């Protein structure tokens, strides 16, 4: 039926040559890299909107400009929805969507052309996980699985802390930004595997958020959301 897998791709498997035997997923945030040479004329992937809005698709390339990519959503593979234009050596397009699974669908016209690609794809929107208690602990953190998760918790009662882990796997400058669903007082530090009490950074107030940004290398990374004052929920997004 339908793959649910939840493991990304970063390269293609052929044979993916229509909707049928589409590769993916493709997430946010990880190229995927293919050709199409000689006779291998079509390539199909597919994604998964996870919330409404609007979808990039930017696919830069070399070779012949005589192909394209369409679009189309689950449940009418005959009436595609979006396709590239041609702009600085890629085929670009956005397109508004909802929620579900969708098919890239990369062909050329002409079985001569070779064309190596690397595909991209943004405005996905953010999967909505929540935290698994007990995680009192560094030991029993909740992983966040990427960074375009939004992990929904909670601190009522008796529980104060919510440890969380994610992995950097190249450097750069991470944003955290917790959401207070209700009117606590709930903050947030930062603490590399290694070192569980090594302070990197600390949550700052804004508003209904408490935030900061921080420049990361790789590695594990421990994430503490603690209340010092009332109960409530909250909702925490890890991005890049
Ligand atoms: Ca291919
Ligand atoms: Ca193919
Ligand atoms: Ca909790
Ligand atoms: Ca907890």
């Amino acid at each position: 039926g339908i793959p649910g897998t939840t493991t990304p791709i970063t390269k293609e498997m052929e044979p993916n040559d229509d909707i049928k035997e589409a590769n993916g997923p493709i997430v946010e945030g990880v190229t995927v890299k293919g050709d199409l040479n000689g006779s291998d004329d079509a390539d199909t992937f597919y994604f998964d909107v996870k919330e409404d809005g609007d979808v990039t698709i930017e696919l830069p390339y070399s070779g012949s400009s005589n192909f394209t990519w369409l679009v189309y959503k689950e449940g009418d593979d005959q009436n595609h929805i979006a396709s590239g234009i041609d702009k600085n050596n890629s085929k670009v397009g956005t397109f508004k969507s909802t929620k579900g699974r969708h098919y890239v669908f990369i062909y050329k016209h002409d079985s001569a052309s070779n064309i190596s690609y690397s595909l991209n794809i943004k405005g996905l929107g953010n999967e909505k996980l929540k935290e698994k208690e007990n995680n009192d602990s560094s030991d029993k953190a909740t992983v966040i699985p990427n960074f375009n998760t939004t992990m929904q918790g909670s601190l009522l009662g008796d529980d104060s802390r919510d440890y969380y882990s994610f992995e950097v796997k190249e450097e750069g400058e991470v944003n955290i930004e917790l959401d207070k669903k209700d009117e606590f007082g709930v903050t947030w530090t930062l603490h590399p595997e290694s070192n569980i009490n090594d302070r990197i950074t600390y949550g700052q107030v804004d508003g209904n958020k408490v935030s900061n940004k921080v420049k990361l290398r790789p590695g594990k990374y421990y994430l503490l959301v603690y209340k010092y004052s009332g109960s409530g929920n909250y909702e925490l997004r890890v991005n890049k």
